[PDB]
């Protein structure tokens, strides 16, 4: 394990506390023994997400300060649709409120736009893999999420450069089924989250839009993570040695016709999201006559000016290389110390996380009892930490049959926000989880009391078995 | 005209700037002779929206910057629970990012409520005035938007205590010709943004309340500007002369169901919105599971800590009565020397904005060329001021005829952010306004270019009939 | 009179209120009937100083939030450095915590360098008038603070251009008299402060350099309010019609070797000061040696990194012509309201506040029982309004003789911040004070309980008569 | 070497960058090889000092966005008022705009005061030790400044428990060479930051106390780093061991009858001093007159109301044991990686810094050369780390005997992996401690040269 400096010194601070044993005792009883309904003030270190969370810099909050609340025409809006321009080449923006802002503007527009001429009767999104809010408004648009990752994501413990990759041959034997026509869309998520923020090539990303583009599909990147994913192209394809991290990026887009971007994650926001359109001015139209109904107008939606502010100022740091190598040199830190001691994780780290194997690491709990969702509750209440379950629990049921999507992948989620958490920090995640060794075969799985039908895991309620 | 003073002190400055005439000419063309598509450099003083345009307290700044940002969980999540319990004495809340998305959240559940016990078949929203997206979310989930606001808000130079009032003849009629079965809901807007920022009186609101109940009705209050109704009801109701502004608002929230808000008006902030429950838990429970796909988790809905912390505190600032007098007196400032000049208004001017009558100011421009855009965008070109249509443009086409919706108002909303400018920036508007006296005729109309087909005003192009 | 329109608007408010008449009596009991020693919950509107109370932009607060707070060589102070070559030409700065610890720095140092060379053996300071602190310090270093205003600043109803200049027959008298080898400096202070805000012309300022060149006498220009200066000779003098506000600065700064700058006045800030040296680098030299032990490194001088990054944007914003024209017109504003009424006045109206002749509003009060103090509490318990008195108060007593100092003006001064209050409040204060008509004539003067031996005005105590 | 976590996470970032080896050694170059004249922007981590380069909390923030910006009576002048109350049981304020305007206020007060009925005609002041700005008032107004620390101060590598401590023999020594009458006042530096950082006893501040109001003498607490020393006593005091930090600073300041304070230190500010007496009303007025025509009005004294609403919070903040905890913590994790090493140092580590002695790791260099200063620039041509001379170059040649360079940590700044990059740098120099040369004047002011003195290597 190699512990990399900050590229950055500490400007502001914010107080944490561990809660007594009794506190997360209580707290993880009263909230269903589901710690998303845990207040904060129960919570020592927080690992639930990578989303919002994250420590902005001076630049960003100068920004904020001097940001333009106009209602209409915010100078800020100009700066983030050039800032779009600069670092994707695409000539269209909408501002959104946050990631799934964007989804629920672009994705009915596309599904309206392909059904001209009475197309995709049965349709059909395709991506390496549907994170849950994207793959929620896939099907609330009445469509199927298909999620065709490459089979080299479901062996944890062997390495592979590229495990968020589509299966090629997987999307060809997509195309053939269904058909061109039922194809609203292909979503490239960079990282690939649900892998376990894993990295999609650019050979990868080019072969898929190729295919697409052969057929007239539309190509969306899913760009919450995009600067995760340009650094390990940068890392791992010989290609790209000797490329600056905005060159990377610049090649990726070259690769979709527009993208979906939530700006909690890599631009370094606490709120935000983003629709760039590349030369489409027909979707773009379209998605501006949603955007005003659900988000608000077209050059805010739903951002405060200092908000689109920051994230001009976000943008540009989190394309900065020395600041993605210790951000992922972190999540790496984190993974190696854990797999030092033996505890199973998808390896290599991806960019945003450490997740553990817990088909694994709990072997007697199975899939539809949601094992990481046991050892989640039994490290929160022996440390204050609080992760999450990127499981059978998220996966949830398919729409068309009602049972258990069949979950490949058992994964507890050590999610790092950017820039908040120390190495020290990581030690105790690592020596609390380490700490475990004896109670995992112990553990047993969880039974739901209430369950809400769509995006289950965020409210369900549950009770040990 | 009186000038009231601030009931506060400048902590910190923006600079504005007046761009030149050449600049306006040449801004306007390329914005299409369409306001809404200028670029705020070319606006002097920003007349177009009191929304999200506010200048907030040191309090309120001081709120943000210790926010807890927490995905879920966050403390100033239990705050605002705690104070829409306080204010409203409604148990339950969810955040949202903003108004529209308040409406998002809650109009398609309670439809779908409706629906599943057999009713909602052929559904309508009845509300005093529906506002624009209030109005495109009942039209997007298939139902139809029904407006019966009082005919005095129709006599604008008369004055009148409640112009935003229910036409109660109206609402039994309506209720009687659809069936209870069929109406999802009644949105009681306070005050009434479509009539002028008119209030609605309190025991309107209780009969309006009183009469949904007997019919089984569920009562939403669409509460943007919910302080500056209840200002007026202790002003003008002889049985609040003696309430706080507080005890004002606690007993207009007892005459309706729930709440949505758009914390972009009263509440004092630049983005943010709330959904309020009063009991009904099977309807929260429903708004939550609509909440997670459409907004964020349910503990910020789409907001960043810090705007929920801003929330908290701008719910305090945004009742407090000597504020409230001071916001409302320099609106009924800006409205009384364009009144003094002869310059019909919408008497007594509301609480948020002057609505100029131009269907009286400019007989010549018929209702469907839009007579109050082009006093609008003279306006503009004469002083850099940029301000709003309320009529026609903004009404829109019948969604079942596909012809303009009737409109029996045309103003030109004067629209004052609050704690933004002073009364010598009212001066500038009044003056120049005042100043077209002799160019009201001979101006024209407009038409279409390009026309979205919902919420149309916003981004549509026009073409100047001359 | 006419209302001008603030060429900004309101980005950030703070609550202010009026205290009940029976708190305000309280009040004024308890601070010993000194307003200085009334806590600001007390007061509705501050009218007691213009000093460190102005609102700032957001551009000033975005520059605090990534100011640099480096102990040496911060960003700040480098930015600092080059404003004062742009806007002054001077060579050398350190900055200081406000105004009188620029004056504690350089006055002193000036003295040792006089008597260095064998001179300054009865010492003493020339100005057109030495504000309180300037004085304070004069005297505290053993030499005589002589003033020497124009005779047309004690004409206070009759109009004229240039009411803080120095009288050129007087300087001359002085030179000849106390010889030049005891002449430390000539303090050149603009706007004049004591003489109500007025202005010192173009050619005043020069013909005084030029004369003190003459003779080998260095010249300070005291420029807590040298915007405000500048703003009256482009409105005044033929010779600047057309020129910009910083060529108008850049000329002034041709007739002096130094300036000391209180950074709260002028350059819009809360909190600062500067000392500038024009290219003596011996004095700068010995400047910094003192302040080391007096202030702090001489890279920050007694100020947070985040001051210095205000004060260079805040002297930008202090020169813009839109802000001084609104700035100037709302003082005269206040100023013709009272003149109307009639209450005699300084007029013209200078920079910062409406100076009150309370030798002509109160007569039956003498200059030794402070009339304008007498007015002042008057004035508060009626309205809430807290003002100052300029006067024989402040004036103080003659070191040498240790009596009271001969007071040729008895002023009660209303003192404007600079953005923080409307013409709205400016309407406040003029009818607070026009509704005392009746009552002027039966105020009564004070004694002194407490007296400090120097600048007794802040802390003295008072009983009524 | 124990890392301790950090009890807070991070809010705000600022960003640092490497400056290459030719850039620190053109910038020594202008900086006239004399660290301090470098630019921020030549530096990668700044060691200077503690001294107002402190992180804020969010907290702090907020209080300086709220503060009362009033020039008399601002709202929080009197929450400070209270503050010190409660912390302190002190009656009377005078906020100051850093540590050394808090002295220039109430020093030359002291001295007055006691020449009042014909007395002080020699006057010395005497502390445990003199700080740098402590010491230049006592002088500039005419005293002598005597340093009387414990003689265990002096034993760099043995342990002992209170390396700040008065040596008690000297103190009543010195009361009866000088005369209680030339004692202007008694000042207990805690923690004492010229011997280390290194923290007094309760035990030897109770008694101090008692000696001096035997003699009437008047005793000052500066105050910079008071919360780090309450940290070490009830660290090291078994009297102590389940009380508050509050507490044991309650008790510390029952031993003075005033403090002066730099809050650019333990109450965790960028600007920002202190004066506060205990209940002496007139040494408090005359205090207030000095206040005015030096730093401002007595409500702010050369203050934001910002900057004081940040005070108030910041010591509170200060006091937090979990924090301090962390804080000495961390400089001892730098220590030990040091101390494990090889590396000489003052031990124990004090609160706030960790002392290298240089004279042993340059045996070529003798102390008419400054050796530390060497050490320090070849510390910055290889990591681009400033660190600060204690030693020959504190010229206040003299003698010294020590050293010593700086290593000072500003707080809630550094994590404990830029300690380690601190520490690989001075370890990593072993390769060419012995190839460092001399340096020599270039340029030489004559008085305060570390500040601006110019030198070049020696050949
Ligand atoms: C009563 C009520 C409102 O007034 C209301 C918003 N009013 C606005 C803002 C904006 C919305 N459409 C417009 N058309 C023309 C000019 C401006 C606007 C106003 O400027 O009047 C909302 C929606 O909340 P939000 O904006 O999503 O947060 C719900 N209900
Ligand atoms: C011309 C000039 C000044 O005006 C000046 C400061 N003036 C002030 C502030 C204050 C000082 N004494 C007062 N007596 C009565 C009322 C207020 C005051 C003002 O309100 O007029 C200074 C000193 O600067 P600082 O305060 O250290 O930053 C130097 N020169
Ligand atoms: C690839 C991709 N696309 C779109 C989005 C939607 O963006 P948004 O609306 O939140 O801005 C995300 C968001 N991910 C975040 C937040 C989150 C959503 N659901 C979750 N379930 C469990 C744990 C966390 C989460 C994260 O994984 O922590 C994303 O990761
Ligand atoms: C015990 C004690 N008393 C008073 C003071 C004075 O407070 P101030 O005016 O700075 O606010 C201090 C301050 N010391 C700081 C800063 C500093 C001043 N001179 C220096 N020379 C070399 C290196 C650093 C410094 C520190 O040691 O780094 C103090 O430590
Ligand atoms: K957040
Ligand atoms: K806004």
């Amino acid at each position: 394990a190699k512990r990399i400096v900050e590229p950055f010194r500490i400007k502001m601070v914010e107080k944490i506390r561990v809660p007594s044993r009794e506190e997360r005792e209580a707290a993880l009883k009263e909230a269903g023994y589901n710690p998303f309904l845990l207040p904060s003030s129960a919570v020592y270190i927080d690992l639930l997400t990578d989303s919002g969370t994250n420590a902005m810099s001076d630049h960003q909050w100068a920004a904020m300060i001097t940001g333009d609340e106009a209602y209409a025409g915010s100078r800020n809006y100009y700066d983030l649709k050039d800032k779009a321009k600069e670092l994707f080449n695409y000539d269209y923006i909408i501002p959104a409120h946050q990631g799934r802002g964007a989804e629920n503007i672009l994705f009915p527009v596309l599904l309206k736009y392909k059904q001209k001429e009475g197309k995709a009767k049965n349709p059909v999104f395709i991506s390496n893999f549907h994170f849950d809010t994207t793959a929620a408004h896939v099907e609330l648009n009445g469509c199927k999420a298909i999620n065709i990752v490459t089979e080299k994501a479901f062996d944890s413990e062997t390495y592979d450069d590229w495990k968020g990759d589509f299966d090629i041959k997987k999307l060809k034997e997509n195309i053939a089924q269904h058909g061109a026509d039922n194809i609203v869309a292909i979503v490239s998520t960079v990282t690939c989250n649900s892998a376990g923020g894993q990295p999609v090539s650019m050979s990868n990303l080019k072969e898929v839009y190729e295919i697409a583009k052969q057929h007239g599909i539309f190509v969306v990147m899913d760009s919450a993570r995009f600067c995760e994913n340009a650094y390990f192209i940068k890392a791992r394809d010989p290609k790209y040695k000797n490329a600056t991290i905005k060159e990377v990026i610049f090649d990726m887009y070259k690769y979709a016709d527009a993208l979906t971007m939530s700006a909690k994650k890599d631009p370094l926001l606490n709120i935000g999201g983003l629709v760039a359109i590349r030369d489409n001015e027909e979707i773009f139209t379209l998605a501006r006559q949603r955007c005003v109904p659900m988000e608000g107008f077209v050059t805010y939606g739903g951002l405060a000016g200092r908000d689109m502010a920051a994230m001009v100022q976000g943008l540009e740091e989190g394309t900065e290389e020395e600041y993605l190598h210790y951000r992922i040199g972190q999540v790496k830190y984190l993974g190696d110390r854990l797999r030092e001691a033996g505890i199973p994780i998808q390896y290599p780290t991806g960019g945003h996380a450490v997740f553990v194997d817990c088909k694994k690491l709990v072997p007697q709990i199975p899939g539809d009892q949601f094992p990481a969702q046991a050892v989640i509750n039994a490290l929160y209440l022996e440390s204050g930490v609080r992760a999450v379950e990127i499981g059978s629990f998220l996966l949830g049921r398919d729409p068309a049959t009602g049972e258990q999507k069949h979950a490949d992948m058992e994964f507890m989620r050590l999610t790092i926000a950017r820039r908040v958490y120390t190495n020290d920090h990581m030690d105790y995640i690592a020596d609390a989880l380490i700490g475990l060794k004896e109670k995992f075969a112990t553990l047993k799985g969880l039974e739901f009391e209430y369950e809400p039908p769509v995006l289950r895991h965020f409210t369900a309620r549950l009770k040990p078995i």
